[PDB]
């Protein structure tokens, strides 16, 4: 029966420049990317142990704005869980979260899709989104909220591991 470790397909979504790539590269390479090189689509893989279970994370790092609609629908269909990322110094990115979540719910035709709300750049001083407002949004969705910094690494492992735990709860 066991043919190899369990694989989880994770998709990182959110507005341009919120730190999707930086979060992922911090997880994979333990490296902070200071440059802003806009992504088209990149795939990463990492084996980790979460709650005593070995797993392979297949992580799709997406473009903030994806014009080809058909490619976007494809990764939403294939993804098992979604990190919905905003930047705590960018109110507009926070307002956009609702739109990412709606699109995902429509493609998966479900109210109950594994997701984590991620407030990134929590190292920066010019916060415009209060922690309490983000926590309230996440509570309204029934999903976890995690504050992260791709720079300091605060919350980075937690965000990805929490998402895996959400997928597991959903599969059971
Ligand atoms: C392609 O398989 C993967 N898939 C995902 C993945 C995770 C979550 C959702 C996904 C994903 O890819 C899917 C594969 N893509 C598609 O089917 C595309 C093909 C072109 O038209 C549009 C659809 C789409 O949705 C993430 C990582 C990998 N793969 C990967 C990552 C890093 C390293 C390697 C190994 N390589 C460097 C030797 C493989
Ligand atoms: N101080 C700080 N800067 C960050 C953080 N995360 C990302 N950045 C910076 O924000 C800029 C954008 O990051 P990047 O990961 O490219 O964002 P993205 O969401 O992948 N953009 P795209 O959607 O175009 O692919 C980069 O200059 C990066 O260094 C963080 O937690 N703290
Ligand atoms: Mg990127």
């Amino acid at each position: 029966a066991f043919q190899g470790m369990t694989e989880y397909k994770l998709v990182v979504v959110g507005a341009g420049g919120v730190g999707k790539s930086a979060l992922t590269i911090q997880l994979i390479q333990n490296h902070f990317v200071d440059e802003y090189d806009p992504t088209i689509e990149d795939s990463y893989r990492k084996q980790v142990v979460i709650d005593g279970e070995t797993c392979l994370l297949d992580i799709l790092d997406t473009a903030g704005h994806e014009e080809y609609s058909a490619m976007r629908d494809q990764y939403m269909r294939t993804g098992e869980g979604f990190l919905c990322v905003f930047a705590i110094n960018n109110t507009k990115s926070f307002e956009d979260i609702h739109h990412y979540r709606e699109q995902i719910k429509r493609v998966k035709d479900s109210e109950d899709v594994p997701m984590v709300l991620v407030g990134n750049k929590c190292d920066l001083p010019s916060r415009t989104v209060d922690t309490k407002q983000a926590q309230d949004l996440a509570r309204s969705y029934g999903i976890p909220f995690i504050e992260t910094s791709a720079k300091t690494r605060q919350g980075v492992d937690d965000a990805f591991y929490t998402l895996v735990r959400e997928i597991r709860k959903h599969k059971e």
